[PDB]
């Protein structure tokens, strides 16, 4: 099974302990390890933050003491802006010109291969992003044709059927791709105004939910049969929480909230915590597992937060294995307790190596 | 809540220490325990098995230490026969009959409700079914400076019954519970393994309809308006095994038939729990995901069954959903002597469930 | 059947002949006429429009050469605010002043009514809205004269009526309830749909199977309405965009709005008198599975409905037993019968009155 | 636009003006007719009725003054043995002497092409039917390499949500098959007690339907969404209708029945009725039109049957242009009124006529 990480470059600014860096990262704990997010300018694929050719270097260092590990460098992102991809993808020209520019930027920072997280193509796009997608690889066939070890290329998928329906054709672009990580979280599957968790394995109570796609089952099973092998299929699994302020005494799933929950400490974002915040904020609270989704939620005072834990990460490395999938994707290193010091066991990436361990079981 | 608990009379005839008799029950266990079953011949409520009567004062006896418990007496069954039901609640005379009759029987026998268990009215019996309830209600109702007779009906699970043949809404005004039947569903692949009892639906892909689980059958229920206060989940003590074709023993594996029959119930693809826990020395048990229950697998065997953990998941869902309270089939399948399931507690899954519900 | 048509007092500001006074409104054409709105202030129903009980008396005037046709007030509105009707119901004593306020208001003025037009309760709020509406009724029924009338305007979305409505109890209570079957999203985000069609149509051309207006009446009747007491509506004005590209079926891209039309002034939306200009040299397509037409010309798209749409409407209702049809609104129908070609007053209305007695 | 016709050589039994051959067919009517069935027997395609060899002359002799008329042979049917078809293609021995087989067998009776219609693979015969595809196509490729006339491949399938889960991978054999006849009709068995329209456009009053899919809507879509391209996709409309006995007073979508209709005079199967015998039907009958549904019921005395009219083969037409797929299928030429002479308007082939006419439209 491959264990496909993403370390968020942004992370790095997050005051005192919360600032991650990639020597923190554990070289051992995954497969493959994804930097995110590269720009594109000028139609060249380029850096983003000032010190990305430095935090390039601290990653790929990883590999020296471990050379089975494998990194890539994924370009996009949410700050990016779908409309500007798209521009890019659309041109015959620019698309060109991105395509050349990757694979010398790939091999000059030390990269194993691209991903691409062009979040996300519209209506409109389906068709650039496959025809991107097949350009992409056909470059990367010929730069190694020469016997070099041929970059990986991989692509970050929306889990939401809307999406799928509208920007994927899935059996074209799965032709190309070494592996797709389904982003199988941020679900938006509570009612309006209500609590609901962001990532169930399963639906759950049938007349309690909007709809039936938004979970983490039903994702899977549409991408398998859309035709995507499961042997390229990687389940995403997240490591942070999506949160509620409650607005009355009931706290179940469904409870009426005012809106998201308070900021963490750390991650500074209303609505997320990081699960080293979470577990600063189970301190005092009630955790409840939630019956038909296996996951769990904690509560506390007006809040409420929907996350997974060791025991939940391992119900959901079960299910993809008994699916025979390649195996898990996780965002990200970052939000997990990555020091070490806050879930009160002593261990790094608690949740992380929960997966690891699940998937070698 | 109430802890509605059934007895089967034909359990008595079961070998060595399979043999169950009321008097082999835990007076304080359940709040209702509900004898079965009666027959009804010449119209009148009539007893079944030949020592009925000395079983039915068995049964009452444990009253005297329990100043709460109840009791009902179950008329219909599977061997019943629906055929018959149907002609006696058509027939305007054998009805009157029937339900004139009923009152008597059950105060000379000391029971304090009658359980309709009609398996099933078919889709020309709705009305009928809707009719015989009310009236057998009403002559209740006309009868009181006494207790007033409880009424109860075990309802299938299964939505194509339910659509056929209950009308909800009007039923439930009558009933003072309706205990349903959300066990022994049928919702695997034809030919395939499946759990008779799964809590929720779980992979969306792996079963043919979204209809076959106990969630799906009490949202139903809550959705044609029956009133939650009046609504009793059914769980099973019992296990439904089969014989596995292959060496696949997932969820869907293919089957040739049903289990092996069991040492004590003889009845294949059946499974009380007091034989599982003899069939676990030496099986693998899987939870399944997202259904939240049990299977186990041996050789060429296959059970879909309930344990303490799962009869606990069960019971938090009927809280969360505020229903009246928990109904089990059955109190002789459950391991009664409390010998056979290594811990030495009588009725561990009935405990476990009446544990969870004062949880 | 009830026919119960609304008049917005706001409609009398509007240029040239799009100017609306109850004085315009066909007396023979409803049965009943619902007022919007009226304000609360300090707890006490009161006027919103500076004339509005000079407004009131043209309205009632109609009332001389038909004796039969009745009269409601409405209260609230979008301009009222969700939050300031809900700090009067909530608050036991500013709910009593309220109620109080009411019949003598409504006696003075000539009205036969009161509609409840809390736009919309939030989840907070369902138990207090009917606790309001069960101590409004009690209230009538105690001053009863005949006994004046209670009706309220419900949201069609499903997500509102989950949220704010305990359908099975307040429509004991509630002499009828006109459901607002108009005005839903339609359309995927940033796509063309129609805000009213009557069934979902085709699956994959909508966002979900909510936003139609035979899903909204099948679900207040299983929620408890007796079909007896639910009024449909059905607008008489339509819901446009800007398109951004060379596609104008349902679900082409759009960019915005509508522009607005000469009259209403107010982007994506167009009275009928205007939609019946602008579909001169425009192409009108009906939806099929929807049963409603959409108009496109240029780079403008406009769902809405016709004498054709109307009619299928009403059918529906019959079929379904219901208690009539709500017209929102008259000023937005074509009351002057100038701009459709045929000199004739109210097309749509008449259509939905002539469906009704058919 | 294609218009797909089906001729079943078991309409040549039926009594007096109900007995069809295919001398009885326009051969301006279609672009390409489907003759049904052929049998598989020791693993090689070969006919099913005594005198198939004479009817398939009949039918070819079509194509003399119409050149573009195309005919296709289908092979399998309801009467084959979905477990006998299944062994077959399962087995590597006798798919291969099976897809031998059919070349010689079509040159030599003089058809353009094959049709599959396998009712239904199973659950565990997915695979096996996109390999049989897969292999039948590029037989037809070699067969035809040295410049002929390639045959034409196509398949008939399910509309029905859940066969089309367990027996069918869409975006794979859509590759394959020149064109799919999507059966979009018999939604509604009597099996379920009320009565219900076998073949409406769409799903309707919402609360009256069983559930969301039992539709010629959803089915289109569904497959669209799966991976078939429209270009690929031919629409089943259905000549004949599904009938009941009512068991009381109530008559409209949704109300209680006995059981299927009372068998017709010439199809003589309780439960389906001819177009013309529908005619007949309605002398003395009501007509509704379901609103929300596009399509007609018509009922009278404790009878109640849904079918297909001039107005909604049009509506249906209109749909399937909308949708730009490649055209309608009809089942079947044999249960339109043929003759021309049930329907009191002296013109043969009605429906197949208003089809027809709708796409030139
Ligand atoms: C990513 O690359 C784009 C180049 O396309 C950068 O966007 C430009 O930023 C400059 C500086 O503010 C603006 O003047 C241009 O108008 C932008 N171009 C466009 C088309 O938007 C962007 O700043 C880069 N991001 C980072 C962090 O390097
Ligand atoms: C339940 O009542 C039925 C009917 O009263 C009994 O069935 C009858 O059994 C006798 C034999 O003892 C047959 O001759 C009759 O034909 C049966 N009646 C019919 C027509 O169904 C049945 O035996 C009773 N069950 C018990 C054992 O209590
Ligand atoms: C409806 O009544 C409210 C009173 O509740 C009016 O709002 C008041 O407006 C005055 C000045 O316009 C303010 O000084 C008050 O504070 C407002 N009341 C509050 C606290 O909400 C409103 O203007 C009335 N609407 C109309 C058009 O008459
Ligand atoms: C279609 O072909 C099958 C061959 O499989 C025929 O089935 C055989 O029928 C004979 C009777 O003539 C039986 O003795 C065999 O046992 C059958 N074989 C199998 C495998 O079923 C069938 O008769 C043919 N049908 C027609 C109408 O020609």
């Amino acid at each position: 099974y491959k264990l496909v990480c993403y370390y968020t470059s942004w992370s790095q600014y997050r005051e005192g302990d919360g600032s991650c860096f990639p020597d923190a990262l554990d070289r051992f704990l995954c497969t493959h390890i994804i930097y995110s997010f590269a720009n594109i300018s000028n139609d060249h694929i380029d850096t983003w933050e000032w010190n990305d050719v430095t935090l390039y270097g601290m990653l790929n260092t990883l590999k020296n003491r471990n050379p089975n590990l494998k990194t890539l460098l994924s370009v996009g992102g949410w700050n990016f802006g779908s409309q500007r991809f798209s521009k890019i993808a659309s041109n015959t020209q620019s698309r060109r010109t991105f395509i050349k520019s990757v694979p010398p930027f790939l091999r000059t920072h030390g990269f194993d291969g691209l991903d691409l997280a062009w979040l996300y193509p519209g209506r409109r796009d389906k068709q650039h992003f496959t025809t991107l997608i097949k350009e992409m690889k056909a470059e990367f066939i010929k730069e190694a044709q020469p016997g070099k070890k041929q970059l990986l290329l991989s692509a970050a998928l929306s889990a939401g059927k809307v999406t799928i329906d509208s920007s994927y054709d899935i059996a074209k672009i799965s032709q190309h791709l070494d592996f797709i990580s389904i982003m199988t979280y941020d679900f938006h599957g509570a009612w309006r105004g209500t609590t609901g968790h962001h990532s169930p394995l399963f639906r759950g109570q049938e007349d309690a939910s909007p709809d039936r796609f938004s979970n983490t089952d039903y994702a899977v099973g549409y991408m398998l049969r859309l035709g995507a092998p499961a042997s390229k299929l990687v389940m995403g699994i997240p490591t942070f929480g999506r949160s509620f302020t409650l607005a009355s005494s009931e706290t179940g799933v469904g409870a009426p909230i005012s809106g998201p929950g308070i900021p963490g400490r750390f991650t500074k974002e209303a609505g997320t915590l990081a699960y080293y915040e979470i577990c600063d904020f189970l301190r005092g609270a009630t955790v409840h597992r939630i019956l038909g989704q296996q996951v769990p939620y904690a509560t506390k005072g007006n809040q409420w937060v929907g996350y997974d834990d060791q025991e939940s990460v391992k119900s959901k490395v079960q299910y993809l294995k008994d699916r025979q999938l390649a195996g898990a994707m996780v965002w990200a290193l970052d939000l997990d307790d990555f020091q070490g010091s806050f879930c009160g066991q002593d261990l790094r990436f608690p949740l992380t190596n929960a997966i690891k361990d699940a998937l070698a079981a």
